[PDB]
């Protein structure tokens, strides 16, 4: 088993709408597996499957993520989404915040399992700047 992750390039000339998404997660190698996907970093408290990221350049920067699709739940206990199904190949990484974050590389980084076992993961630098026009 597994794991891919593909951040969206874009510009958002407006505020970021929560729940916008910004990148998604392609799964492979489970067929008949009930799929656990989380992450390591901090959680934030609210919400399953949702976390914080923190700037490299400057750690009180933060950047609040959510992941999450249209075949993903949580487990009650907080821990993560799960898929029931085989064919559910993809999810979504959403912003999960209220206004717009500081220009900063945030870290993201997710895992999946079979459900435990032996975790797949994968990391990807997500990077925030200001274009002016």
């Amino acid at each position: 088993l597994k794991l891919m992750i593909k951040i969206n390039e874009a510009v958002f000339y407006d505020r970021i709408t929560s729940n916008k998404i910004i990148g998604t997660g392609h799964l492979f190698n489970r067929e008949g597996k009930k799929i656990l996907i989380s992450s390591s970093l901090e959680k934030i408290k609210n919400t399953p499957g949702a976390y914080i990221i923190r700037g490299q350049n400057n750690s009180a920067h933060k950047l609040r993520i959510r992941i999450g699709g249209e075949d993903w739940q949580p487990d009650n206990s907080g821990i993560g989404m799960v898929s029931h199904s085989d064919f559910t190949n993809e999810f979504n990484i959403y912003f999960f915040g209220n206004g717009d974050i500081p220009v900063d590389t945030y870290l993201i980084s997710i895992y999946a399992t079979e459900i435990v076992g032996n975790k797949a993961v994968v990391q990807a630098a997500v990077t925030i700047a200001a274009k002016l026009n």
